[PDB]
């Protein structure tokens, strides 16, 4: 620590409070329940709009974790909103679990059951049983646990695609050239990210193994050794389907399997896994940091130089995180210079406003919603409560 990191962490406290808290709280329905699940580049609400489970989920680990960090009581409010959403209208009574979306009314419109959906479902509602206690909210996620690992898990890793009742179909997620990828860097990043939090919270010997077989993993099967990233889009057996670098998913995972080691029993994987996070964040400074913020991926010998706003988010937390550990500065650096690019380039400047998803190459703003199923306060908001966590 000094005085920039200091002011650093000052910053970002501001913007999570003055910005992202505020604009969040603004997309709460009160006439159906939960978010209003769209709003496009010119800042149009669509009340009517169908509401993604991962985004409610999400949602709700943001509005918890606040809470927890900041004790805003408006905040545990804004999460007890989305947890009943959850409760009311993605939990499946019937067959249990989370539906993938529903009507804006919370008619279910898709109830496939993804493990992506249940792992976002996890890491909400243990959040928000920090926050409130709720033991309803702890036996939802103690029984996502059970489900994920009774009925989904495999040898190689998840299954990730069922139907309503639990049997299993081929995954939704498509490679680029439209063939299933029955394994995704996505999917086993989030039951990660999850269990981490979910073992954390109840140190539950069951949520131990689980968590240390998911480690594993990664270390075994998803990463690829000596190259400082994991692989994308893979087969049943985690062979690439093509040749993906995502500089995001690498400099996420550096952090949230550095994260994870901390709880790890066994001290030989522990130290194998600090290290590979090193070897990513690493490689992600050299390969994807052009001096002020990080390009997005590489698809064979495609570079997308765009800046997105998750990308640059995960950046600062895992430069950060890379600069804790082994007190270089040149991560330090990158991490600021990374927050004064979003500051300047993707926070928006229109009122009533948040971040843009992304401006391209040439910094540009490109026509890209500000609330989509796929863009939440998740990734942004948790950036900023890492920060004000390690500082
Ligand atoms: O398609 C993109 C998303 O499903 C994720 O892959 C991405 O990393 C962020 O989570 C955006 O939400
Ligand atoms: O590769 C195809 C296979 O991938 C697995 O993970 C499951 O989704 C199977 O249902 C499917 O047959």
């Amino acid at each position: 620590g000094s005085m920039d990191i200091t002011r650093f962490k000052e910053d970002l406290k501001a913007h999570l409070e003055e910005k992202i808290i505020p604009f969040w709280q603004s997309l709460k329905d009160d006439e159906f329940g939960g978010y209003y699940g769209y709003m496009d580049f010119n800042l149009n609400i669509d009340r009517k709009a169908q509401k993604g489970c991962i985004l409610n989920s999400r949602i709700l680990w943001f509005f918890s974790a606040c809470y927890n960090v900041l004790k805003s009581e408006k905040c545990k409010e804004m999460a007890f909103h989305a947890f009943e959403f959850l409760k009311n209208k993605f939990w499946d009574k019937e067959y249990e679990g989370l539906f993938w979306s529903v009507s804006h009314k919370g008619v279910p419109v898709d109830v496939t059951k993804h493990v992506y959906v249940q792992a976002f479902g996890i890491y909400g509602l243990s959040e928000y049983y920090e926050a409130s206690g709720d033991e309803e909210a702890l036996h939802m996620a103690k029984r996502l646990f059970e489900i994920l690992e009774t009925k989904c898990k495999r040898e190689n890793g998840y299954t990730e695609q069922f139907e309503r009742n639990w049997q299993e179909k081929e995954n939704r997620f498509l490679s680029e050239n439209g063939v299933i990828a029955s394994k995704t860097m996505n999917t086993h990043l989030h039951v990660l990210e999850s269990y981490t939090n979910l073992y954390r919270l109840l140190k539950l010997d069951d949520v131990y193994e689980a968590l240390e077989w998911i480690v594993r993993l990664f270390v075994d099967k998803i990463y690829k050794k000596g190259t400082g990233h994991f692989k994308v889009f893979c087969d049943d057996n985690w062979n690439e389907l093509i040749k993906a670098v995502s500089y995001g998913f690498d400099i996420e995972a550096s952090w949230l399997l550095d994260q994870a080691a901390k709880y790890l029993k066994d001290e030989k994987l522990k130290e194998e896994v600090e290290k590979l996070a090193l070897e990513v964040a690493q490689i992600t400074l050299k390969e994807a940091f052009d001096g002020q913020s990080l390009i997005n991926e590489m698809i064979e010998d495609r570079i997308d130089r765009s800046k997105i706003w998750w990308v640059e988010a995960e950046t600062v937390v895992g430069f950060f995180n890379a600069y804790q550990k082994t007190k270089e500065e040149k991560y330090l650096d990158a991490a600021i210079k990374t927050w004064e690019f979003i500051k300047e380039h993707l926070v928006d400047r229109r009122k009533n406003s948040e971040w843009l998803w992304k401006v391209n190459e040439d910094l540009e703003a490109v026509n890209m919603p500000i609330v989509e199923q796929w863009k939440c306060p998740y990734h942004n908001g948790r950036m900023c409560l890492e920060i004000i966590k390690r500082v």
